[PDB]
């Protein structure tokens, strides 16, 4: 389609002639491969000389420990007025640092006696309140309010419980908070208009009656209508009096009012809960999931009231507003009111919900690796503490600082264990701290980092890395959503215009139609920014500005025409006419948004559809050019490998690597930048007319226009309005609305799309490492490699660099300052968190080093815990699988794993759904996840759940795989059994070979399979917490198609399964339901034992299924100090079977086999410990 251009006119002007004529200046691309060493000695030995005399600057220093950690102690000396802390002192003060936090470890509920045994029982007020609920769903209020009442009256005259009263209010229907006194004056002036009105002989004590019956008669003839009874509810009708008005009108309750204050109070003692149980992350997880719940109320188009309980006794937590965004809670109790009152947020607070058991295995096995050390055994008691502390700070309090100040760490922890790093770094690692609790976390982490990396602590360095290292990973656990919307938007716009106006060009309406003015400046620009000197001059270089120099662009087009950088094997509605500035209907429009990140965030370009199909050509014109060479793994795939194992090499023979960054990367290249280089190479000496057109394309993309957000401009424009009747961002919207005009759209010559151009920039960063490898190999005796993606690199050096940073380091640093000049002067700055070192190697995220190997669990852990979404519950078990089926292959443990299929299966129960064995194995092991897949795991847990039954059938396959596998009987099998009746086959297909048939007692396990008919509906987030509200208000409504044509719900189902007396359920350990269901019984009734399904049926298929998909051991029979560092590289297991194939697919519906193959990708290798190698199952052929 790129030579479809030819189809338009051609209207190019005197305009197109000037750029070419501008890039085509003063650059000498014919040179030899003998005058470009003369050139680069001549810099070399000019830098040198000029650099020894200290008029250039030396950007680099040699590592001292101590300095390092002196430098980081005071990194906020003007508040933190301390030196070194006491443990004890943050241990106190800890427990006392918030409202939050002191309600987690007081001393609450001091006596659970019988009154916390009552809190198990239901009372008639909770039967009453669901029934009204569910009843309000499909002069009314008032009526349930006082059947409340009445209840409440009735299981208080019994029994002596008073469980839903606060002080003298009660919740009664929708979470309210309604009044006593007004409802009896309500109903007393009710009762009398009432009787007035139908006077012109009953007395007030009927009327209530009267109006009571009708009421619960509409109501359970509405309620009959869609097929659920009355005795699911077990309500008694005894609740109401012949003697019920005066019965309401005495009554009498005194306590404590609760309040909310929006601005030493505590009722409890201060520091009783110590740390090394699991008493708060209980306390927590409730307290999360009241915030959670807070979002479900109506619009009610006041006073709103959660409930919990802790250690049997019974908490509140109130609010007064309705929606999803920041408001006041308060904590109040029927003892005492008014316990705490905060600010919290409803959502951010999803992480922890049911999650206790995993996070105290986290820790505890973090700090295992720790333990054979010498020097540390002593004080092997406080990082337990520090740890825990700064894991339920952390989660206590989500804020957006705390997240970088945590994420910052791991460059403090890399450019320890080196040897070189840039001096501009400690002024990096500083964040502006605002509250008190994110000082109290930064004393914690100086406090833990001080206590491990101490100074006469020398005897294993791995394993303390691995444990910073995953102590900075923490910051995945709190959110990446963003705290304010409007704030982003101008942070956004601030980044985009900053760099802009240094420069200095800038275009406030384009037109469409371009003047001269634009054109001149475009050339003028154009000439000024192929106009940077460097080290031969008065002044020197100007680092950190955007340009190229033409001297070292010649080199670089010289270099690549001669052939010195290639290998060894490498040298063997629809427009008319088209200018210079774009087409015929208009330039190229984009608009601006940002994307959510763990740290900062990222600018995002968007276009219409025309530039879409417009850039697809560039992009793959550089794309085909950059894999006709070699070095780039931004889209290739073996050299990753290629990568990885040059990495293990050089780490494993302890070498020099250089790992680095690029700053600045989007907004400070340019088209034309990629114009002028393209136009001074020459490949193969038609193609000409390529060139010309990529040329156009290019020059399109030159003139492009953004859009300015609409909301910073309304903000810009009411601040205008207020402060007349401030930074640089301030004062052009200010100068720009003095003078009438408002700005809407900005174009330029400094910024290329940040995601846009990708692989023609992985293409130049390609040849430009090239040559500047080149050159540096030129000047001194070494080489070096490289590995690009754009705007990360690795370099490993090789024996004779090694030897002269020890012989001659005064020639290395040298050569590094050489390194970086050169760099510099081809539009690349290298950033201050690039490290050179023999300890670490790192690239794209991962880690390597000699000895060990480095999982990050807490970042896995994290991930799998909030990636929850409103789906069908038959796809996020999927998504849990595949999560932590790419979680075990790094080093992360089988039994905490098992935990989090546990929290999945627990977040599912909630929510009222029936769980059937097709959708997790919590008791999996090592080689369950090496070898099978996901149909061995659910064999295996089909296996556990009826024994004695599945070894018929499993010698039955075992023969009908002997004989399939020569041909005997191929189609006398796929044509009469697999569309047939699933119960009366098996019976004969058994007896066709010489095996035993299976028993009549074995054919009645069944299993429930809703959407059995038509799937159910989902569709009637922006968020996860969102997502688990609108999952636990689907499942409940209708969320069921029945045979013809209809609505049902899942409770109807169960309450027409109860009234049959011949079914029976079965419930395992984990909570697995399976039932037993006859073959007498299951004629005559046709209309429910539709939705069975048996068992044994479904487990053949599968079987076979996994037989075909491996090898022929699953038909076989199964049987069954050591330090936490041990490690093992594993491998998995590896036309006339894919018709059998589809066609055992289509007749179960439980999984898709076939799926998992075009979705998902398989792993290649496998590391897994060697303690959890020797515990697992064998099965043979
Ligand atoms: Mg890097
Ligand atoms: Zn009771």
């Amino acid at each position: 389609g790129v030579e479809s251009l030819n189809v338009l006119l051609d209207n190019r002007s005197s305009h197109y002639e000037e750029i070419i004529a501008s890039c085509h200046q003063g650059i000498n691309n014919k040179l030899t491969a003998h005058e470009v060493k003369l050139q680069i000695e001549e810099e070399y030995q000019v830098f040198r000389n000029r650099l020894r005399k200290g008029e250039i600057t030396g950007q680099f220093l040699k590592v001292d420990k101590s300095r390092l950690l002196n430098d980081f102690n005071n990194l906020y000396v003007d508040e933190v007025t301390a030196t070194k802390d006491n443990i004890e002192h943050l241990i106190y003060q800890f427990k006392r640092a918030s409202p939050i936090l002191r309600f987690l470890y007081a001393n609450i509920g001091e006596g659970n006696g019988e009154e916390r045994h009552h809190t198990i029982k239901e009372c008639q007020m909770q039967y009453w309140r669901s029934f009204l609920n569910k009843v309000k769903s499909l002069k009314l209020l008032l009526i349930f309010d006082a059947l409340i009442l009445l209840a409440s009256i009735h299981d208080q005259t019994r029994h002596k419980c008073s469980k839903g009263w606060l002080g003298s209010c009660f919740i009664s229907v929708n979470d309210r908070l309604v009044s006593l006194e007004s409802t009896k004056r309500d109903l007393e002036k009710w009762v009398g208009r009432r009787q007035q009105s139908e006077r012109s002989p009953p007395d007030k004590n009927q009327i209530l009656i009267s109006m009571f019956q009708k009421t619960i008669l509409k109501a359970t003839a509405a309620l009959k209508d869609v097929g659920i009874s009355v005795e699911h509810y077990k309500i008694n009708m005894e609740v109401i009096c012949p003697d019920s008005y005066d019965l309401i009108l005495n009554f009498d309750v005194s306590g404590v009012v609760p309040t909310i204050s929006y601005q030493e109070k505590f009722p409890f003692i201060m520091g009783g809960v110590e740390l090394l149980e699991s008493t708060d992350l209980e306390r927590l997880s409730s307290l999360s999931l009241a915030l959670v719940n807070s979002m479900k109320t109506s619009s009610t188009v006041e006073a709103y009231c959660q409930e919990f309980l802790l250690s049997g006794a019974e908490f509140q937590l109130i609010y007064q507003k309705t929606g999803e965004c920041s408001k006041c809670y308060a904590i109040n109790d029927n003892r005492v009111g008014e316990i705490c009152s905060f600010y919290a947020d409803p959502k951010r607070y999803f992480p922890a919900i049911f999650s206790a058991e995993v996070l105290q295995t986290t820790v505890s096995t973090m700090i295992s690796w720790v333990k054979d050390c010498s020097e540390l055994e002593e004080q092997l008691c406080n990082i337990n503490s520090l740890t825990k502390m700064i894991l339920v700070l952390i989660l206590a309090h989500p804020s957006k600082r705390s997240q970088k100040l945590l994420q910052n760490l791991r460059y403090f922890i890399m450019a320890y264990v080196s040897d070189y790093h840039h001096k501009d770094l400690i002024d990096k690692l500083r964040e502006e701290l605002i509250t008190d609790v994110e000082f109290l976390l930064y004393r914690l982490v100086r406090a833990l980092v001080n206590l491990i990396l101490s100074e006469d602590v020398k005897s294993m360095m791995t394993n303390r890395f691995k444990f910073i290292l995953n102590i900075s990973y923490m910051c995945h656990f709190i959110t990446k959503e963003t705290p304010d919307r409007l704030t982003d938007q101008i942070k956004c716009f601030e980044k985009f215009l900053e760099p802009k106006l240094e420069f200095g060009h800038v275009s406030i309406n384009p037109a469409d139609v371009a003047t001269e003015e634009e054109l001149d400046d475009m050339v003028y620009n154009a000439k000024k920014f192929l106009s940077k000197e460097g080290c031969t001059s008065i002044k020197g270089p100007d680092y950190k500005k955007p340009g190229v120099s033409k001297r070292f662009l010649s080199l670089l087009t010289s270099s690549f025409n001669n052939g010195s950088l290639f290998k060894e094997s490498e040298v063997k509605e629809s427009p008319q006419s088209y200018s210079s500035t774009g087409p015929d209907t208009g330039r190229l429009k984009f608009s601006l948004s940002y994307k959510e990140q763990v740290g900062g965030n990222r600018e995002l370009y968007i276009g219409d559809l025309r530039t879409k199909m417009f850039t697809r050509l560039i992009e793959d014109y550089f794309e085909a050019l950059s894999l006709q060479l070699s070095g780039s793994c931004l889209n290739n795939e073996r050299e990753f490998e290629n990568a990885i194992l040059s990495m293990k090499l050089n780490v494993s023979l302890a070498h020099v690597s250089y790992s680095m960054d690029h700053s600045k990367w989007g907004p400070m290249m340019c088209p034309f930048l990629f114009l002028a280089t393209l136009q001074n190479l020459i490949f193969l000496s038609a193609d000409i007319k390529g060139r010309d057109y990529l040329s156009t394309l290019l020059t399109w993309h030159m003139h492009k226009m953004v859009e300015i957000p609409f909301n910073v401009v309304s903000a810009m424009m009411k601040s205008f309005i207020k402060a007349q009747l401030q930074s640089i961002t301030e004062d052009f919207f200010y100068s720009n609305f003095q003078i009438g005009v408002v700005p809407s759209h900005v174009s330029s010559i400094l910024d290329m799309g940040q995601g846009i151009l990708h692989n023609t920039s992985d293409f130049y960063a390609l040849i430009s490492e090239r040559f500047i490898n080149y050159a540096i190999s030129c000047i001194c005796g070494g080489t070096i490699d490289a590995y690009t993606s754009s705007d990360d690199q690795i370099s490993l050096f090789d024996q004779v660099l090694t030897e002269l940073m020890q012989r001659d380091p005064e020639e290395f640093k040298t050569l590094i300052e050489f390194h970086y000049y050169m760099s510099d002067q081809l539009n690349k700055f290298v950033s201050p968190k690039s490290v050179i070192g023999r300890f670490v190697a790192e690239f794209k995220s991962r880690f390597y080093v000699w000895g060990d190997e480095v999982p990050l669990l807490t970042k896995f852990v994290a991930a799998a815990l909030h990636n929850i979404k409103c789906k069908e519950p038959h796809q996020l078990a999927e998504t849990i699988d595949t999560i932590i089926d790419q979680s075990v292959a790094n080093g992360v443990p089988v039994h905490l794993c098992n935990l989090i299929q546990k929290r999945t299966l627990s977040l599912l129960q909630y929510a009222r759904y029936p769980i059937d064995p097709f959708l997790l194995n919590c008791e999996t092991d090592v080689r369950d996840w090496v070898d099978g897949n996901r149909s061995y795991r659910i064999m295996r847990q089909i296996e556990r759940l009826i024994p004695d039954a599945c070894g018929r059938i499993r010698s039955m396959l075992r023969k009908l795989y002997n004989k399939l596998k020569t041909g005997q009987l191929h189609e006398e099998f796929t044509t009469n059994y697999l569309s047939s009746e699933h119960l009366s086959s098996l019976s004969n297909l058994c007896e066709l070979l010489g095996v035993e048939p299976p028993s009549e007692s074995d054919l009645e396990f069944s299993w429930l399979n809703l959407a059995a008919h038509h799937p159910l509906r989902m569709v009637l987030q922006s968020s996860i917490a969102s997502g688990f509200v609108g999952l636990c208000r689907t499942l409940g409504s209708k969320c069921v198609r029945g045979p013809n044509k209809e609505s049902l719900y899942i409770k109807s189902i169960q309450s027409l399964i109860s009234d049959i007396q011949g079914i029976e359920p079965l419930i395992d350990s984990h909570g697995v339901q399976y039932w037993r269901v006859p073959l007498n019984i299951r004629d005559g009734n046709e209309g429910v034992i539709s939705y069975f399904r048996p068992l044994l049926w479904d487990y053949m298929c599968i079987s076979l299924s996994t037989a075909i998909e491996l090898g022929a051991w699953v038909l076989g029979e199964p049987k069954k100090k050591h330090n936490p560092c041990d490690y093992f590289p594993l491998k998995p297991a590896a036309i006339k079977f894919l018709d059998l194939c589809v066609a055992l697919d289509v007749n179960c519906e439980a999984l898709s086999l076939v799926s998992h193959i075009v979705k998902w990708k398989r792993e290649e290798h496998y590391i897994v410990l060697s303690s959890e190698l020797r515990l697992s199952h064998t099965r043979t052929h």
